[PDB]
């Protein structure tokens, strides 16, 4: 790091202790903010984590769907996050209006909305999951036929693991920072021919087929505690390697493709520094959406075990 910059870690650092915050981290934050936050994970993690954490004051850094699940857990809890737009462009695509629309077209079909859903969306879902426990989650409902979204991606590969029918909404909901391209892995395969290739399920179908491993932030990291291969070929998010480099010094990880989420750069450590200053900008939810969205959430741990 940078004399600049060690200068806003260190005030960081005071600052979360003098006023007693907690500060949790996506893995696809810059190297910088994950080594300051004290908690670092994917969404299923972070959301355990969120129910478990004694503190009152909690410095989210991430995207607004789970600041807002964390805050929907620790409703009387402050919870504040640097940068209020920095969102998911699958959000905007999954509405209310689209989830009445597809439960009167299948009625008697349960609707498992992934995580990566606005809030109010989650107040119209029978469960949450995360990529590491879609499958899991929809293994244990009774129906045969699932409503799932917005993830069309995450959808099929849920239908592929499960064999259940999985109606994707919207029509493509997709993440466009995981469509990389198979040549990609073809590539990687000459050029490190004993290289294991971890993908995201939000990959499209062609990705995850010639992949090794298919899994969540969260599974990849822990891969490596099982796979002795000296090198991996990383597709996802560009963030994730540098959490993967630091957790396996003496491993190599190698990016599919570089791939980068703009919206979860928007977080730095100038405004995050500001964050902690002003105590802003705070997490608010309507009380009613509070309310009826923990219930899918809670639903989502509790068909976990
Ligand atoms: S990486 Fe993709 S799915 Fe994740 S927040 Fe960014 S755009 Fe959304
Ligand atoms: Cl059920
Ligand atoms: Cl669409
Ligand atoms: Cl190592
Ligand atoms: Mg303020």
């Amino acid at each position: 790091m940078h004399h600049h910059h060690h200068h806003m870690v260190d005030e960081i650092l005071k600052l979360k202790k003098e006023k007693g915050y907690i500060i949790l981290a996506h893995n696809y934050q810059i190297p910088e903010l994950q080594d300051i936050a004290d908690f670092v994970g994917d969404s299923l993690q972070l959301a355990r984590k969120a129910m478990e954490l004694s503190e009152k004051k909690i410095l989210f850094l991430g995207v607004d769907f789970m600041a807002e699940l964390v805050k929907i857990l620790n409703p009387d809890k402050k919870v504040i996050v640097p940068d209020r737009s920095a969102t998911c462009p699958m959000l905007n695509r999954l509405t209310p209006e689209i989830i009445r629309e597809y439960r009167e077209k299948f009625p008697d079909a349960p609707v498992v909305l992934y995580v990566n859903s606005t809030s109010e969306c989650k107040t119209l879902a029978d469960v949450i999951c995360t990529s590491a426990n879609a499958v899991e989650v929809v293994k244990k409902l009774d129906s045969s036929v699932v409503i799932f979204g917005p993830d069309r991606n995450l959808g099929e590969y849920v239908a592929e693991k499960t064999g259940k029918k999985v109606i994707t909404i919207p029509e493509n909901g997709h993440c466009p920072v995981h469509q990389f391209n198979a040549e990609s892995i073809d590539a990687v395969r000459k050029k490190y021919p004993d290289a294991k290739v971890i993908v995201h399920p939000e990959c499209p179908k062609p990705v995850r087929d010639k992949a090794d491993y298919v899994g969540s932030t969260g599974q990849m990291e822990k891969i490596p505690e099982r796979d002795p291969s000296r090198i991996f070929v990383i597709g996802t998010e560009i963030g994730m390697i540098h959490k993967l480099k630091k957790k396996f010094p003496d491993r190599e990880f190698v990016p599919l493709e570089m791939a980068v989420c703009v919206n979860m750069k928007k977080n730095t450590l100038e405004n995050t520094l500001h964050a902690l200053q002003t105590e802003s900008f705070e997490v608010i939810l309507p009380k009613e959406v509070i309310e009826k969205a923990k219930k899918p959430i809670l639903r989502m741990f509790e068909l976990m075990g």
